[PDB]
């Protein structure tokens, strides 16, 4: 019983929710205030530090997703070896499904582990990027 899966599943919808979302809101702010005034004719270096952290918040926006597929994958790999695992004690071919249900699944595991760390990644760039917004 590793329902850590919803547990997760639970923890990326914050995670876009309070991470990504307030991130890709400030520099949503500083887009219509670049446009806003990019029209009463009044940036500079500026534009140059906001560019590179809309980029980092946009391969952020991707890496969740990245993750988020990563554990569809995971879950099936999961659910398959329950499967298998199960109709196995309703009792040699039955024995080799339990091997390789469970290899696919370590190995989804693994992938899903390397995403995370991915994201891990990405996220605090993003942050560091758009903190480092502290032009004058």
């Amino acid at each position: 019983e590793g329902q850590l899966t919803l547990l997760l599943g639970k923890l990326m919808t914050l995670l876009g929710d309070v991470s990504l979302s307030q991130l890709e809101s400030r520099l949503a702010v500083w887009q219509a205030m670049i446009e806003s005034q990019k029209e009463m004719g009044i940036s500079k270096e500026f534009q140059t530090a906001l560019g590179e952290a809309q980029e980092a918040t946009d391969l952020y926006e991707a890496s969740i997703k990245k993750t988020d597929t990563a554990k569809s994958v995971y879950d099936a790999a999961t659910k398959k070896l329950t499967q298998a695992q199960n109709k196995l004690q309703s009792l040699a071919q039955a024995e080799a499904a339990v091997e390789q249900a469970g290899k696919e699944a370590t190995e989804a595991k693994e992938a899903l582990d390397k995403a995370t760390d991915a994201t891990v990644k990405a996220g605090t760039d993003a942050k560091a990027k758009a903190e480092k917004a502290d032009n004058i």
